């Protein structure tokens, strides 16, 4: 309804680029926020029509533009060239704050699906701290659901609408390019993944009850969305998930169909230099990988899914506003 500002705990002495940007663009966090509960009030939220998402999206576009400059940017006809130094890159949390005369309403119902009325409501100065993690298929390093796994969608009947799965237990994913210089891999504990897809299938079954629930790899599209793509220490990883989204949940039981060994699923990855941009329609070209071992140890805290008797779910993504939504869903700005 207005323009928010961000608070961060960044340093102006970190060269890490989220820190540099936040030093320029955000104010320091207030060391003890105020919060004002109101369990009588009951108000309506719609995480899918939320202007905080747009404001944050603009911020992260600006952050990536100041911080991850490509050597070449191709948008439409024009090509833009510039210095593309390697940088230290590691997302830091950002708080979104309502300005004077304006408050942020937080919904505190632990099972709120992002939409409709919510009974127990607070007012706050700022949101919690959100790391702005750009990725497809898997949401990484977010905050977990507190009770059960929540299925969020603007419209579950409309299979073209992205489904956000909010996990209550994170699943570790470790990706490294070890000391081909483009080739890398990720490890996931098959048991932990197994378990979580068991319970995701449970919740999806509540919403599609006659149906067998299948998980299958992303059909087609650009590589950014047919793989799990993300940025790790400045490098762009593209990790094949066909051994990950590969399983059936039949009669209250999940069976993993993807290949593992020693009880870990291993994703084959490539580090790429030509990137289809999430910010706009265009391509970006970066320098070859920095040298040595490149490793990110992340928590999977959510999934992005697309639905095609049987219901089939494939990993999705590509619109980074859904990544922000998955964190801003409980917040509305008012007054
Ligand atoms: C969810 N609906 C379907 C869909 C599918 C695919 C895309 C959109 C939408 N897109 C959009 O909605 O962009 C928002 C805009 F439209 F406002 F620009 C994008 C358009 N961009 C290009 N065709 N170049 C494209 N996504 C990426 O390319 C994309 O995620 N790349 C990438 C790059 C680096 C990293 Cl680490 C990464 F993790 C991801
Ligand atoms: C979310 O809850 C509302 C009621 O508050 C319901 O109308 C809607 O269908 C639900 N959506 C999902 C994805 O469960
Ligand atoms: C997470 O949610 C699932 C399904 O909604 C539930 O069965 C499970 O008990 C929950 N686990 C934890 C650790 O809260
Ligand atoms: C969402 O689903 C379908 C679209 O196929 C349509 O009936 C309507 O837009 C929505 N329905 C509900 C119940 O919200
Ligand atoms: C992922 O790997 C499988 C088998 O190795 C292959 O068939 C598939 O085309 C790969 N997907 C992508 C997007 O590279
Ligand atoms: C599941 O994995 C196996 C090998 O790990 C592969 O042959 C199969 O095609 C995958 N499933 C789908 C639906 O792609
Ligand atoms: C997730 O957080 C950990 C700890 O801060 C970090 O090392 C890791 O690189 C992060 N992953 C991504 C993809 O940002």
């Amino acid at each position: 309804k207005t323009t928010l500002f961000c608070a961060s705990d960044a340093k102006a002495y970190e060269k890490e680029v989220h820190n540099v940007w936040a030093t320029h663009a955000c104010v320091p966090t207030d060391p003890n926020p105020q919060e004002m509960v109101l369990a009588n009030v009951t108000e309506n939220f719609n995480m899918w029509k939320n202007d905080m998402v747009e404001q944050m999206h603009e911020d992260i576009i600006s952050l990536w533009d100041e911080s991850l400059k490509p050597c070449v940017k191709l948008t439409g006809g024009s090509a833009i060239t510039q210095a593309c130094p390697k940088v230290s890159f590691d997302p830091i949390p950002l708080h979104y704050c309502a300005p004077a005369g304006f408050a942020i309403l937080k919904c505190n119902n632990k099972t709120f699906n992002g939409t409709g009325p919510c009974r127990n409501v607070s007012t706050v100065q700022c949101t919690h701290g959100i790391k702005p993690v750009v990725s497809t298929q898997l949401l990484l390093n977010g905050s977990l659901a507190e009770e059960e796994i929540i299925i969020r969608s603007e419209n579950l009947t409309n299979n073209a609408k992205t489904i956000i799965v909010h996990l209550n237990e994170s699943v570790n994913i470790v990706c490294t390019r070890p000391n081909n210089i483009r080739q890398a891999h990720c490890n996931i504990n098959e048991s932990k993944w197994n378990n979580t897809l068991q319970k995701v299938g449970e919740e999806l079954a509540k919403h599609f009850p006659s149906k067998t629930i299948k998980f299958e790899p992303s059909s087609g599209g650009d590589l950014e969305i047919t793989t799990h793509s993300f940025n790790c220490r400045g490098e762009f990883f593209y990790c094949n998930t066909s051994d990950l989204f590969n399983g059936t949940y039949r009669n209250g039981t999940y069976n993993h169909t993807g290949r593992s060994s020693n009880g870990t699923i291993t994703l084959q990855c490539k580090i790429k230099q030509i990137i289809n941009m999430w910010q706009e329609v265009g391509r970006a070209i970066y320098a070859p990988p920095i040298e040595g071992e490149i490793t990110c140890n992340s928590n999977i805290t959510g999934l992005l899914l697309l639905r095609d008797d049987t219901e089939t779910f494939r990993p999705g993504g590509g619109d980074m506003r859904d990544n922000w939504r998955s964190e801003l869903y409980k917040y509305k700005v008012v007054e």
